[PDB]
């Protein structure tokens, strides 16, 4: 979903 980091979710 939306993590709080660079390459997991976009930047979310």
């Amino acid at each position: 979903g939306c993590c709080s980091d660079k390459r997991c979710a976009w930047r979310c």
